[PDB]
């Protein structure tokens, strides 16, 4: 048949080929002899002109004018920027047109159902420490919008030839300090505990919760970076409470309501933006099943069997399983409760099932990890279990990139 | 060259060497992962003399007489008939090593703890289907062992040149019959559809149950295939129940003890072995989770969730989570009280772990399908959702082979 790989869906029994995959231009890590695919971890004026003209490309056919003069003209533009600075800088509609497809084209997400609701917050003139502050703050405020929340990214200055890089050190702009304790415990959350010595390193008094809000550190090039508290009144939380098990609410649990990534690179036409935070909003196994119940991370799963009064003595009681989806329940009930917006794993993949109907037909498929689309908890029953998927590298595309420090 | 491998958990690191003794390709290239595909898209004597040559090796390294007088005669033995006649054959003590070899190298099998203890047929001997229904009805009876299963496998005749293969069309020993109805529902099995009806044109009178065990269609070579039904009395049963749900056993559900894959093909030093039937235990999940909730196989979710009076109107009431757990749980439960062998998901990924370990150091990695490794339920609460795993095929090996109609 197609010379192109086939995929199958084995609960409908549908095939689909992907085509997509030949606009690939970057390789991932599996070859013919091992298959890499669970690992989570992975300029020349030359390989630059290459990458430019093939996004200016995409930007042309996005728009239906590919091989116009506009076109030629632009790509002319962008030879001889780059010829005389040897870099070039991306008009406002391009950078828009990027920041969404790099979106589009990221394999670990499954909410890209609204890929195009993006809203783009262009923040390229920004000069400062402080003025990266105000642009998060307004981010976050536009983002949240108490409760109905918004798709949104704010981009910094690329990175220049020469200069220092505009950096958030935080992951997220909203995460809970992690104080290691004497005894060699953690209170608060396990895997903030870096971020949050480097901000008491920096001047941060620390507070001695486990829900302490971070402060940001962020980093104007060539500059040490800045300490800065975020208004409690910006950062939207929701009290965790369960419908039916009246005590829950008297664990104290709690979240924020935006999940807003701050450490990944946005890389469009060769240009590399080093700070362009992006938030959404969240399912609520990314909550109820990953941050709650890791055993790295809250690790709440006895706690709460303990309160449900199940056999935790031993695995085949499946304690940590109903105990798991009690939690999860909590979420979304509480966040439900409190009028912030949250989808549950099962919507968010019979969701994300439309957008791969969707992409065939706009594209020729999509690329997409089927370990980290399937949920943390209950995965076959969700549709996107049974349904094979292709995973390959698109450009733009958000990619990870070294701490700062 | 040689990939590392991190467990997110632990923060504990390894490298994987074994994947160099890797011979054969999987599906993956740098431009795209495909590892979430289920199925992939004479032989030369000299491709395989040397597939030959390597087995006898790994054989005589196993019993510590690598290099010895016998190690030496065995390969000039080989060598001998590969040269006259194109092929050759397995000593018993050989097929035994091999075939416990395969097992320990199926990447999809979170079960190879066990792999040292596996009871070896030798059924190489067998000349008509007849005969293959004796060794199928022994093999049943060691294996089940009125509840205390223990892990076998039978071994039918090798595939020879221009010669029709003996094979075993029902994909496992013992599967419930599926019968197409007028509006195109299935009572039944709905995954056996097929295989029931070619029993039916093969002259079995259908039952029109719900779980019917169907018979076998057992195939000498060049022959047509020959139907033979189970003794009742061989075919071991689990009525399920659940431990506080008086009216779970009403729902009339029941599933076999005996999981018994009957159409995969061995490979042994290039030998292939078309008619292999294995069996060890089950999981909990398989049951529980797949055969009982896909929406594609009994699809008892909603009955259930109906039962237990949950609010089926939304996906946030996570309706088909706590189904699911019940189910889980019923199986486990029900499977305990009748005193069959079986192991619930935590427990196996647990052991799984620990196999890892064990072949770290005995071999240097371990070949793992990450997607298939992980429990359909419940994923992230297991210890091998945490664990990045490297796939690739190591020989002897088991294999997919096309259906014989
Ligand atoms: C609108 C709602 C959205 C939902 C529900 C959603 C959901 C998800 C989920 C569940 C993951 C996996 C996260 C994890 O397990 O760590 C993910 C990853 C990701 N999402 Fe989305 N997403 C949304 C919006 C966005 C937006 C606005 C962008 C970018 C403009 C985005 C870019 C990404 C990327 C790049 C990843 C991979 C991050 C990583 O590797 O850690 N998502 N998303
Ligand atoms: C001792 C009990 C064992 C347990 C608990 C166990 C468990 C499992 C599980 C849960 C799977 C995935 C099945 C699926 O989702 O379809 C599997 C696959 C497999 N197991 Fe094991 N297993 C056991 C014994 C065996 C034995 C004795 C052999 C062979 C000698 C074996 C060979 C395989 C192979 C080749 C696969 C992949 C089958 C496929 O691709 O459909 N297993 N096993
Ligand atoms: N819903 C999300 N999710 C992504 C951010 C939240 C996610 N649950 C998280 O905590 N991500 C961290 C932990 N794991 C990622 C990694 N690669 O290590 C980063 N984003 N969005 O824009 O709407
Ligand atoms: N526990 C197992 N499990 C494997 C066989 C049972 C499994 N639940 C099953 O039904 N397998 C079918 C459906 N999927 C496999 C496939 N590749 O299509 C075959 N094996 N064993 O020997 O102990
Ligand atoms: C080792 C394995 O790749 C790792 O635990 C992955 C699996 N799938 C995931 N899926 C999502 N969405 N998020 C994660 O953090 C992970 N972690
Ligand atoms: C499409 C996807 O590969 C498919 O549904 C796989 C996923 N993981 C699995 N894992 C196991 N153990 N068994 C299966 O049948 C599957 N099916
Ligand atoms: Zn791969």
């Amino acid at each position: 048949g197609p010379k192109f790989p086939r995929v199958k869906n084995w609960e409908l029994g549908s095939i689909t080929y992907d085509t997509l995959c030949a606009q690939s231009q970057q390789d991932g890590p599996c070859t013919p002899r091992r298959c890499l695919g669970s690992l989570v971890l992975p300029p020349p004026a030359e390989q630059l002109l290459s990458q430019a003209r093939d996004f200016i490309n995409q930007y042309y056919s996005s728009i239906k004018r590919s091989g116009s003069q506009a076109h030629e003209e632009r790509l002319q533009e962008v030879e001889a920027e780059v010829a005389s600075t040897g870099t070039y800088h991306l008009r406002e509609s391009e950078l828009v047109f990027g920041a969404k497809q790099a979106w589009r084209n990221a394999p670990r997400c499954v909410g890209r159902i609204q890929w195009g609701k993006l809203q783009v917050f262009d923040a390229r003139d920004c000069s400062s420490a402080q003025e990266m502050f105000t642009y998060i703050c307004n981010h976050i405020k536009y983002a949240t919008n108490r409760g109905n929340l918004r798709s949104a990214i704010t981009v910094f200055p690329q990175r220049a030839p020469g200069r220092g890089d505009f950096r958030i050190w935080n992951s997220q702009l909203v995460r809970y300090a992690g104080y290691r304790q004497q005894d060699g415990s953690v209170r608060g959350d396990p895997a903030n505990v870096e971020i949050t010595e480097l901000c008491i390193q920096h001047g941060w008094t620390p507070g001695n919760g486990r829900f302490d809000v971070l402060p940001l550190l962020l980093q104007a090039p060539d500059e040490a970076p800045e300490l800065f508290v975020l208004p409690p009144e910006l950062v939207l939380e929701v009290p965790l409470e369960h419908p039916t098990l009246e005590w829950f609410a008297a664990l104290g649990l709690r979240w924020y309501a935006l999940p807003a990534v701050s450490n990944m690179l946005l890389e469009i036409g060769g240009l590399e933006f080093s700070a362009a935070p992006f938030s959404g909003w969240y399912m609520s196994t990314e909550i109820g099943t990953r941050d709650l119940c890791d055993p790295h991370r809250y690790n709440i799963l006895e706690d709460v069997a303990v309160c449900m009064d199940l056999d935790t003595r031993t695995t085949s009681s499946l304690w940590k399983d109903k105990a798991a989806v009690e939690i999860n329940l909590a979420v979304l009930h509480s966040f439900q409760l409190a009028k912030v917006t949250i989808v549950d794993h099962h919507a968010a993949t019979v969701s994300f099932m439309k957008h791969l109907d969707n992409e065939q037909k706009a594209r020729g498929g999509c690329p997409a990890d089927w370990a980290w689309i399937v949920p943390p908890i209950s995965g076959s029953l969700t549709p996107v279990f049974h349904q094979e998927m292709v995973n390959y590298i698109l450009s733009p595309a958000f990619r990870y990139q070294p701490d700062p420090w």
